């Protein structure tokens, strides 16, 4: 599992699954953005499925999702 921060107030578990489906397969992937709910925490988490596909997606932290990059850790 890992840690994303820096997600858009509209970030949903889907585009930034989808978004890490490039590193590797993700059994989980939350985002604390809730712009309706007033729920969002300005960041987001992601869980891969393998080690290996953490391991690259950590490779290199300049992402950049939603048109934002994020902050990628070891949860």
């Amino acid at each position: 599992k890992m840690f994303i921060g820096g997600l858009s107030w509209d970030t949903t578990k889907k585009d930034l699954k989808d978004y890490f489906s490039k590193f590797g397969e993700v059994v989980d992937c939350t985002l604390k953005l809730d712009p309706i709910t007033g729920r969002s925490r300005g960041f987001g988490f992601v869980l891969f499925k393998e080690s290996e596909s953490v391991d690259k997606v950590m490779d290199q932290k300049e992402h950049k999702l939603n048109g934002k990059v994020i902050d990628p850790k070891r949860a």
